[PDB]
């Protein structure tokens, strides 16, 4: 399957691709703006992930740095990025048919639409200023809004029984996004595609 990342965004990002144990294509690289980068997923792939990551820096090895989204500070993605992190998640070839969302379980640092570029699906979006309008007790001191298990670590606001209902901080991205995911156990926004579509990330889509 083929991905086309694109930074619309009017500053720099280095877009990061994983299924947590493994890269996805070369796993990460530089977007500066209006940039596009086309990976290629294997199919089959399933809890995969595509992320932006900001204020990078790294060295002729591709170890460095970044302020949202670092893995292990490898250029080249090998695992899931550090929040806050707006998520671009897909599973493929499952049974015939393709599922993708978009969530803000992570956080969320960059605007992002993630639509296929084949026929049969819709695409989703979340583009709002989250940033911007962040509660104070979500705001990243390193830069962008953090989910609140991130910040606070309590059974209610990281699902970890498995039993948790929305809270005045899933709410928010709610409200801003509603077609990504807020929370664990939030009514689902996962697009079905045909199994084998292909897509396109867009950074700053609006």
């Amino acid at each position: 399957a083929t991905f086309e990342i694109v930074n619309r965004c009017s500053y720099t990002v280095w877009a990061a691709a994983s299924k947590g144990d493994a890269a996805l294509d070369a796993g990460g690289r530089q977007l500066n703006s209006g940039e596009s980068w086309t990976i290629n997923v294997e199919p089959g792939t399933n809890g995969g992930k595509i992320w932006a990551r900001t204020d990078c820096y790294f060295d002729d090895s591709g170890s460095g740095i970044c302020k949202t989204g670092d893995c292990g500070g490898l250029l080249r993605c090998k695992r899931f990025g550090r929040p806050p992190t707006t998520l671009a998640e897909f599973s493929l070839n499952q049974y015939g048919k393709d599922y993708i969302d978009i969530s803000n379980i992570k956080g969320f640092n960059v605007p992002m639409d993630f639509s296929p570029t084949t026929r049969g699906c819709r695409g989703v979006r979340c583009a709002a200023d989250i940033v911007g309008q962040c509660p104070a007790k979500l705001k990243a001191p390193g830069g962008g809004c953090n989910d609140a298990c991130t910040v606070f670590q309590t059974s209610e606001y990281c699902c970890t029984t498995g039993k948790c209902g929305p809270t005045e901080y899933s709410r928010f991205f709610k409200r801003l996004c509603p077609d990504a995911f807020s929370y664990v156990l939030d009514k689902p926004t996962t697009v079905t595609c045909p199994g084998s579509s292909n897509y396109r990330v867009t950074f700053c889509p609006t």
